[PDB]
């Protein structure tokens, strides 16, 4: 059993919710959060940007220092940081963002950055500002994701679009 309620079960790992990814975290505190990030952290809008407002700007200085030692992560990519206020954990996952002519054959590979983690609150990669179809990003996870992911939908009227059409 765990904390996660108002959910509708899609498959026998996959969850999906509208609600607003900054308010769940801070209600659930849950282990993992899933930051929809890019190759260099740098959060300055979409999921990534609202994060890191409720973060105080916390996640945002706190990624600067792993960019400063590491570099930019790889699209498809990952990194487990902090999870501030918001989670224990925040993994950083960099779907390949469409509106800078990303392959999105890299959407599965940032998906499998799931699996090593046995729980998430997630939101639909390369989804919103990232120019994917929302609707093949919930495809991709539920065929890639084998534990146990909690996605939230900030858009009721896609929420409702990505239920109805759920095969
Ligand atoms: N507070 C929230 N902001 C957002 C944005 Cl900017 C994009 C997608 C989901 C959420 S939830």
């Amino acid at each position: 059993v765990n904390s996660f309620s108002g959910y509708l079960k899609l498959t026998d790992n996959v969850y999906i919710k509208n609600a607003d990814i900054v308010e769940e975290a801070k209600k659930v505190k849950p282990t993992v959060v899933v930051n929809a990030a890019n190759v260099y952290l740098k959060h300055g809008g979409g999921v990534a940007g609202a994060l890191n407002k409720a973060t105080n700007n916390a996640m945002q200085v706190e990624s600067d220092d792993y960019i400063a030692t590491n570099g930019p992560l790889k699209v498809g990519g990952s990194c487990v940081l902090s999870g501030h206020n918001l989670a224990k954990h925040c993994l950083h996952v960099v779907g390949p963002n469409v509106n800078k002519g990303e392959d999105i054959q890299l959407l599965k590979s940032a998906y499998e950055n799931f699996n090593q983690h046995e729980v998430l609150l997630a939101p639909l990669l390369s989804a919103g500002i990232f120019g994917a179809d929302p609707i093949h990003s919930l495809r991709v996870c539920v065929d890639t994701v084998r534990t146990n992911v909690y996605l939230a939908v900030f858009d009721k009227n896609l929420y409702d679009k990505l239920v109805s059409s759920f095969l």
